[PDB]
């Protein structure tokens, strides 16, 4: 269930939605500035507890345009509203199906938001985060900015050591996801997943483990775009190129955007989120 609707004033109802990276959410378009919105609901009461405090804090201390930013929190009758930024373009996967495969130059376009973004999430972190790489989405149709979902309410990503180690640091496996995102942009399918079956993922899992792919012979990428994949793709992660380390390679910092280069206060949130315990 979602509440009925509430705040119409402020904000226009456009759909309820039941799927996709929101999950059960209502899309709302804000009167004021236009913008579209995603709005996920918890009920009142006992559900509204110190993780739903540490994720909405959590959310709201991103401010990087390559995330998913937080709006605000809403108190109604029966429920907390979640109000963040809604990515209306779509998945990037999506896109990238359009087109067959990218070229190089757009595939780098998203590269360098999708680094930007991540290096930003790390720098955040005091533990690893499930930042959804699989599915980052998009918004808007033209030049398109990519969006992770860094909040929270195909195993061809999954690093070998993921697999494999008892610890492993959660930063170097996402280096391989975002390796990835880059070859699914250069190739237009997944590598180590076998494209006729999707399902045997056992199949999958020991190519990954065998880091066993190969840039089609039709797909020509420039000698720097190899050695960026070369060196993701390395099953030790102890070896494996770094977030930093990628922001400094050339094929990265080709015709980087200037801009990638080198609301409530907490006092008006936290009295909501104390007030929504209450049913």
């Amino acid at each position: 269930d979602m509440p009925i609707m509430h705040d119409g004033d402020r904000y226009e109802l456009v759909r309820d939605i039941g799927s996709g990276n929101f999950g059960v959410a209502r899309l709302m378009r804000n009167r004021a500035d236009g913008q579209l919105v995603a709005v996920k609901y918890i009920e009142r009461g006992e559900k509204i507890d110190e993780n739903v405090q540490r994720e909405i804090i959590n959310h709201r201390s991103l401010r990087h345009p390559n995330i998913i930013r937080f709006k605000e929190v809403i108190l109604t009758p029966t429920h907390l509203a979640i109000v963040m930024e809604y990515a209306s373009g779509g998945e990037l996967f999506e896109r990238i199906c359009n087109a067959g495969r990218f070229s190089e130059d757009e595939a780098r376009f998203f590269f360098q938001q999708l680094i930007s973004g991540v290096s930003y999430c790390h720098s955040m972190q005091v533990c690893h985060r499930d930042l959804k790489l699989e599915n980052t989405l998009l918004d808007g149709s033209t030049a398109p900015r990519l969006k992770i979902c860094d909040f929270g309410y195909t195993p061809a990503y999954i690093a070998p050591e993921v697999l494999l180690k008892k610890e492993y640091d959660g930063k170097v496996a996402d280096v391989w996801s975002c390796g990835v995102t880059l070859y699914v942009m250069l190739v237009g399918a997944y590598p180590f997943e076998d494209p006729d079956e999707p399902k045997n993922f056992r199949k999958t899992i020991q190519r990954i483990l065998g880091v066993q792919y190969s840039i089609p012979d039709y797909v020509h990428i420039s000698p720097e775009c190899q050695d960026l994949i070369s060196r993701i793709f390395v099953a030790n992660p102890a070896t494996r190129i770094t977030i930093p380390e990628i922001r400094n390679h050339p094929w990265f910092l080709k015709n980087l955007p200037a801009d990638l280069m080198d609301m409530q206060s907490m006092d008006e949130i936290m009295q909501i989120l104390a007030e929504a315990t209450i049913p």
